[PDB]
């Protein structure tokens, strides 16, 4: 597996 | 698997 | 699998 | 639940 | 649920 | 739960 | 106001 | 105001 | 005000 | 606003 | 705002 | 605001 | 038993 | 039993 | 038993 | 009131 | 009132 | 009041 | 309110 | 209110 | 309020 | 058995 | 048995 | 047995 | 969730 | 959920 | 959760 | 048994 | 048994 | 048994 | 991305 | 990215 | 990234 | 195999 | 194998 | 094997 992610936001308000 | 993702938002308001 | 995604929004208001 | 209220008056007279 | 209310008056007189 | 209230008056007279 | 009232309920949910 | 009241409830949830 | 009241409840949750 | 939700799932695979 | 939620899941795999 | 939540999970794998 | 009474008058004149 | 009464008058004149 | 009474008057004149 | 009564019963169950 | 009564019964069940 | 009564019963259960 | 109940079962299996 | 109930079962399996 | 209850079971298995 | 329940209420009034 | 419950209420009023 | 419960209330009023 | 199992065999050979 | 199973075999060979 | 199991075998061979 | 296997999963929920 | 296996999982929930 | 195994997991929850 | 591959062979002879 | 691969062989002979 | 691989062979002969 | 090749490319994306 | 090759590339992404 | 190679690359990402 080769992965590239810029930004990751997992948010609960 | 080769993946490229710019931005990922998983949000609950 | 070769994937390219610009922006991903998974949002619940 | 996402909520927005400007003004709220619960008044007994 | 996404809600927007300007003004709310619950008045007994 | 994300909430925003400007003003709230719970008044008995 | 100048009344005879058994039960008075002024409620906001 | 100038009344005869058994029970008075002014409630905001 | 100038009343006869059995029970008075002014509650904010 | 008066809201009741049994179950909520906001999921990204 | 009066809210009741049984269960909530905001998950990214 | 009056809120009741049974369970909450904000998880990133 | 779940009961709610506003006013009760048991009066003999 | 689930009961709600506004006013009750049991009066003998 | 769950009971709520505003006012009670048991009066003999 | 100004009467002749053998038995007087004013009962609320 | 100004009467002759043998038995008086005023009952609320 | 100004009467002749054998038994007077004013009861609230 | 006058109530008479023989047996009451509120059960979750 | 006059009530008479033999048996009451409120059950969830 | 007049109440009479034989047996009360509030059970969670 | 694989079970998922959001909310459960077993209530007697 | 594999079980998941958000919220549970077994209540008698 | 594998069990997960968010909240539990066994209440008698 | 109410469950009853007589026997269970999860076997790899 | 009320369930009854006599026998269960999950076997890989 | 109410559960009853007679026998359980999780065996790797 | 006498095999070439990449991944083996024998699962019971 | 007499095999070549990368990953073996025998799981009961 | 007489095998070459990378990871072996025999788990009961 | 949610992916599942049984077997992959990238072979140059 | 959520990925599952059984077997991978990148072989040059 | 969530990844699961059974077996990996990067071999040069 | 027994050949004359300038460039060899065996790629899996 | 028994060849004359300038460049050999065996790549898995 | 028994060859003449300028560059050999066997890569797993």
């Amino acid at each position: 597996v080769q992965s590239k992610i810029g930004s990751l936001d997992n948010i609960t308000h």
